[PDB]
């Protein structure tokens, strides 16, 4: 037991590429990768990832039967989102060093992973209002404020003002009740529960078994 298995456990591990409900292409542990006829005509030739041609195509194909308006959008747009995800996988390869096609292995994965919390690191140890706090923390505990980054973001949990000031005054119990409370907590029940166990104890158990 260490942090990536943790983060593998909570966050999950995809070996393919997948697009969040929020549009956002992913991999790995929350790898990110990249960021009425009338109507019809304006948002096909207004999508950001299509060609010079691909648009003509889509455009002349639109004056030549106007009628097809929901149809021709409905291509515009499949061919947008096929591009931004080759600009993923493009994005996807530069990082593992071959031509991945959107695919990875655990060790990839892994690779990935470690220098994500080399980032959030960063970030933590950039922004005041997280800096003491995880000074003060054991490299378990630390899993758990990182397992936390990784959910919601820097800023949202550096918005955890008291829970984080019981956390940097070692009142683990206190700490764990408050965070219950939490709305956090309340979304994410399941996985709140084995962090805010994690950050009590200073230990793996929440994840023995499972």
């Amino acid at each position: 037991m260490n942090i990536f298995e943790m983060l593998r456990i909570d966050e999950g591990l995809r070996l393919k590429i997948y697009k969040d409900t929020e549009g956002y292409y992913t991999i790995g542990i929350g790898h990110l990768l990249t960021k009425e006829q009338q109507n019809a005509f304006y948002e096909i030739l207004h999508l950001p990832n299509l060609n010079e041609e691909q648009r003509n195509a889509f455009i002349q194909s639109l004056k030549d039967d106007p009628s097809q308006s929901a149809n021709l959008l409905a291509c515009a747009k499949a061919a947008n989102d096929a591009q931004s995800l080759c600009a993923a996988k493009s994005e996807l390869d530069k990082a593992i060093g071959r031509n991945t096609n959107g695919v990875i292995t655990k060790d990839e994965a892994e690779k990935l992973f470690n220098q994500d919390v080399d980032a959030a690191v960063r970030g933590i140890l950039r922004n005041a209002k997280l800096k003491p706090v995880y000074d003060s923390l054991d490299a378990v505990r630390r899993a758990a404020l990182i397992n936390m980054v990784f959910q919601m973001g820097e800023t949202g949990v550096a918005g955890f003002t008291n829970s984080l000031r019981m956390l940097q005054q070692k009142r683990w119990d206190e700490a764990a009740v408050n965070l219950a409370k939490s709305r956090w907590y309340n979304q994410t029940p399941n996985r709140a529960k084995r962090v805010i166990t994690t950050f009590r104890t200073g230990t793996w158990d929440a994840y023995a078994n499972l």
